[PDB]
């Protein structure tokens, strides 16, 4: 496979416990 | 496969506990 | 097969416990 | 509000660009 | 607000790209 | 807020660019 | 394969207990 | 807020360019 | 493989106890 | 804010370009 | 006559010349 | 007659010629 | 699409926190 | 897509924090 | 009449020929 | 895209904590 | 008549011929 | 995409702190 | 009359000929 | 892309703390 990234920001990633989280 | 990104800016990922999340 | 993305602002995704979530 | 949970094995999110994912 | 947790084992969390994943 | 937690074994976060990954 | 990075400005990832996070 | 956490035995952040990781 | 790094400004990971981070 | 913990044994954090990278 | 700003994310003011504008 | 700003994020004046702009 | 103009003598924009402003 | 413009005498574009401004 | 500035990221303030801008 | 532009005498550009500013 | 500055992170200001410009 | 520009006089631009400025 | 600067991080000022600038 | 620029006679550009400035 290939992957090309474009523009990104505020890209977030949680795993386990993130209750309260992603407060944009 | 291929995979091209565009634009992306508030992209957020949760795994496991997430309650009270998002919060956009 | 192939993805091509546009553009994406508030994408969001939860998997587990997720309550009270997605408060837009 | 309360989060309690019980056992939890196989949990995935995908936020985005999830093309040909989750193929258990 | 509050995170108790059982017990977990696989959890995954992919933000942005994440073409051909999670294949259990 | 309270964060207790439980036995965990297997916990990934990817965040940007992650294709072909969480292959159980 | 291969992976091509763009552009990227706050990317974020948390693995394990994360509540409370990603407050944008 | 209180981060207390039990036992945690393979935990993972990748955060930018992570093509092919988390293969477990 | 091969990775090619992009322009990147404030990635940020975060591994094992993370409460009350990531506040951009 | 207090940061307790418990027992920790494989903790990693990778940021930048971390291809090809935790593969337990 | 005091007065206190909230949270705003997008405002736009034009004065003038501002045809084919504002195209969110 | 004082004022107090909040959070600001895109925030846009323009003045005089200004077509074809705010491409939100 | 074009724009041609004309005369402006006091053309006024203001974005954000204009509290007792334009005043003529 | 162009813009020619014609006298322009007191133009004022003011962006973020402007209170008590744009007094003639 | 004093003013007190609170978070900004992205201002922007254009005055003239300013035709084609602003485009976030 | 181009742009010509006239006679332009008094223009003014401010961008951040501009406060009891732009008085003619 | 004194002000205070917080936190600035992009500001911008163009003055006179700034088409095609301020693209965020 | 070019700018060829006229007369300018008393162009000015000010980023950043600018309280009490651009009094004509 | 006196004024205090908080933090900055990029800030721009273009006074004339500024045309396809400001590219953030 | 090129810039030709006609007269220019008191153009004038001020980043950082400007205060009580661009007094005409």
């Amino acid at each position: 496979s290939s992957c090309f990234g474009g523009r990104m920001d505020r890209i977030g990633a949680q795993s386990g416990l993130g209750c309260n989280s992603f407060r944009y």
